[PDB]
């Protein structure tokens, strides 16, 4: 009736012909020696490092320089600020490949955000299951050397470049623990909905900084040619709402036509929620950051009992104010 | 002027004739490869586990079964359900020395606290500073074999069977962390009255439940003899406040003659948050359970900051309260 | 440097050829008894009675027959509803016009709005300031009977059909306030602004309900013509933004050709707050119900006191929480 | 089942030989005029004036006298500023009788309460529904010339002297008020009780200020030989808890043999809640200041309505916090 998800952060253990690398079975096996590292992966081990070959350093060093030469024109401030941050605290470079592990403590003591290897696109409600708890599903393998600029799949350069510096932004890390909050144990459809509002802002989202457009979607970010065409006069650009958002239709190949604009991370979390207040359901959940579990509100005393961690939490602001005055 | 605190858990790695093995060469000797683990260890690590001798698991079978005799009519409530809760999830058994590491994993899930393995009674501040980030210093050998009802130190079996268990009630928890946040760059002076304090209530606490009298305190619930004679007719029990505590003298060797009662966890805690507003202080903290960090309150702006973080939490209970109705 | 502002209720009581009867001396007298309540009126007295000719009930009976007609068709709901309530308690009815003091007992008892006598059109600083403390200065004269369809200044028919039903509703009558508090002292460029807004809400806002476009603006609830009108395919509608409206210049004779429309109540007491955050102020007000005072915040104590409000507050809800189970 | 209980404060309309005056017809003729008063009283309406005869104000002001010369000693400091407020304000003086009328205002704008003129001790149910609304039940006449220094009943000296200065601090109105919203709906035997913490608090209670003890209940602060006597070495004073004072029996004629002593208004505030937590019952009330109404909340959804409330203010204050930075 309700499907099943996850209530402990322990739980998510249970949770082609075109490709460039296709017709090449050194890499074939460098992939399956790679997604090993996925599948064998149970909650709270260290990620396992990869020792990167010289020329998988090569092709990120590509993506990388390219990439970076458009950020300080096309990227939002969250991502400049995580990706100065990364470089001087994560060895962010062009002439080697990050490790996963480094990069989650990185996360983790920024805004609680992790990361987790993962085989290679997973399920829309695992996926979104997965950032309730604030762990982010990272790949770990490289795109294929002979096409450095163009990747169907999400490999580690769109995980590292695309995604992870805006997940070191305080509110994009709660908008997108958000979005995995509202999709759990929601239906199917709903599933679909929230996959495509996650599209139209984590992926291809855009945000306007004084009166600027700027890209924060990490498929734009972690895209030379979209990140141009995204803030150009081809695209229509729509006002952000996760109603209209949700209903978009959008394809894989080619860049996207329409792209929605938030006014301030802010107002887009608001948004999401009053969207997830909508979400038909007999129980809202709440992350519980202290144990990385989802307790499920469902009854007068369940809402009392996190009410009283808010309570205490007054009761510091409160001292707070007499301590400096 | 404002001494050092760490601010991160991280930086927590910053932070006799008489003993019955005095005159054993192969204890001392156990002892330096334990203490061992305690120096190399570092912040986010697995804890090393340890192989213990056949008499080590003997001394712990001892106390073990004589404690675990004691705890149905003298300990409180939340020591039973902790108790029980370490049997049927951490192998607690008298036949074998439980690891601090599955302990660990125990504590982070139940109430979000942690172990650490420490070499043997730290500094007043330190230890104080770490209960700060939910983090317990934790000893890993065990009492020499030859008094196994007596030991002068904090040894394992004083740590996993007078500490741990209350460690796993969400109140408790709160209220040991709180005494931790309260010394955070506070005087000498107010360390030595809040390590009383901790003294008082964690160490040799006691607490009333349904008219009856019972212990919370680890060196009661880890001692045979302290046990029966803190319940008995001897000793001075008096009203818990945070304040008489703090000034009570007290001792090492004998049982104590005075104890301090307390009416119930919350009411405690209320207590010694009243008392920690009264410490001289220009500022104020609140831990960030998201990245295990001490916000420092000293400004408007940063209490706005946190405050933010509770008008979030107080929509999601908004949420919750429409969805049952 | 900062105007003065009321800080007390009390402290309100310091706060043409072309017109249908400027002909008419019998009428110029009438005004001039009617005004004088005003002119005599101090805060806490009972409003006199005004002893109505049947010419004016006349007035008065065709106004109210004429619009009573679109409301069922043009008004937003909230209209609807609390038309509805006053004619069940506040005896609204065609054949006699309304006592200023049974509508103020009644607004007290449903929104705590209160009435005040007002001799016509008080400068926008002090209009504003009333609105502070949920006081809505109120004209008691009605319109020459020569022109009853058309009125170039408020009388007791535009105040009684067209404002008080909708200061009837909880949340428009805090939307009222709102507007009110954030005027408090500000400057008189930011005075003008907030005139703005308001004459593009409370006084000709539009808003959507279910998918249809309805009024709420007084000037268009009290005006048959311009009700017809606002609904019609003939003004340019707007989606209701602060700022916007703020800035759009508009004029009093004919009918306004552009509108704006907001979403929800809600909505749009939440774009004016955000939009009163960014008016340039060293401090902050905040309404004491209980005395009818406005708190001025300007330091971590005075914030500190009003937070204790709030905390006994989320007390009486964790207890209302456990009494239904 | 529950007991009828106002939810307006509209509704409140609907709640001897040993005498000294017994015998003189005149004086029991002053009482059945002014008794007339509180019988023809409805609530809103000024509170009519009373002509004190020279000889009524020269009972007054030897009761004034006297007691006036023990305030600075025996008094709380909220009972001191509160007096000095109605000097300063309220025209308190020997030489003339105070009239309701204007000690209400006075009410009104400090604290939110306000008086009703009362003929002579009202049920248990009734005065502490009364105290519910911020309403203080008042007697008006005065007690007879013969023995100005004791009253067996509640005269205007023993409700101007001894409750009125305590009802003009913020902490003591509102806990008050939380006896009168504690005992809505409650049962007979639930009156009974908070009557007695009623007793021991309001009328005869001690507080300790600066490690002396200070009188604050009327009872004593308009007795001169009581208040001598409270604060004396022959009482018995216990520490003020809510469930001990509850069922203490106490009488009426000779001076209290024991006593209760808080440690502070906001301390006895938090006990008394704690204890109408306890009160068997299926809902809880919250007063709404705005409506001067009762709020039944006996739902999710009434919770969450003033939940609303909250997180409206809560707004607020964040935006105080970046106002003053
Ligand atoms: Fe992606
Ligand atoms: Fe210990
Ligand atoms: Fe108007
Ligand atoms: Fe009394």
């Amino acid at each position: 009736k309700v499907p099943w998800f996850p209530r402990k952060v322990s739980e998510l253990d249970k949770c082609d012909l075109d490709h460039p690398g296709f017709s090449d079975q050194v890499y074939r096996q460098r992939r399956k020696l790679i997604a090993e590292i996925a599948f064998q992966y149970k909650h709270g081990e260290p990620i396992p490092h990869v020792e990167y070959t010289a020329e998988e350093i090569a092709t990120w060093k590509e993506v990388y320089v390219t990439l970076k030469g458009l950020y300080a024109t096309h990227a939002c401030r969250e991502h400049l600020e995580g990706f100065q941050l990364l470089e001087r605290y994560c060895g962010y470079r062009e002439d080697s490949i990050p490790q996963l592990e480094d990069v989650s403590r990185f996360l983790k003591e920024r805004t609680g955000f992790q990361l987790r290897p993962v085989a290679g696109l997973l399920s829309a409600r695992d996926f979104l299951a997965s950032l309730a708890f604030r762990v982010f599903q990272c790949t770990q393998y490289i795109r294929h050397a002979s096409s450095p600029m163009h990747s169907p799949e999400p490999d580690c350069c769109h995980e590292l470049l695309g995604h992870v510096p805006m997940l070191a932004d305080r509110t994009f890390a709660q908008f997108s623990q958000d979005i995995g909050l509202a999709s759990l144990g929601a239906s199917d459809e709903e599933i679909e909905k929230l996959s495509t509002v996650y599209w139209f802002t984590v992926e291809f989202g855009l945000c306007k900084q004084n009166g600027e457009l700027k890209a924060y979607g990490a498929g734009l970010l972690s895209s030379y040619g979209e990140l141009l065409h995204s803030l150009s006069e081809e695209p229509e650009v729509r006002a952000f709402d996760p109603d209209t958002a949700a209903v978009q239709p959008y394809q894989d190949q080619t860049y996207q036509p329409v792209y929605f604009v938030s006014e301030s991370f802010n107002d887009a979390k608001d948004k999401l929620r009053n969207y997830a207040s909508r979400i038909q359901r007999p129980f809202s959940v709440k992350f519980d950051p202290y144990t990385l579990a989802i307790d499920v509100l469902d009854s007068p005393h369940t809402i009392q009992r996190s009410l009283e961690g808010v309570q205490d939490e007054l009761h510091t602001l409160a001292h707070a104010l007499s301590a400096i005055s």
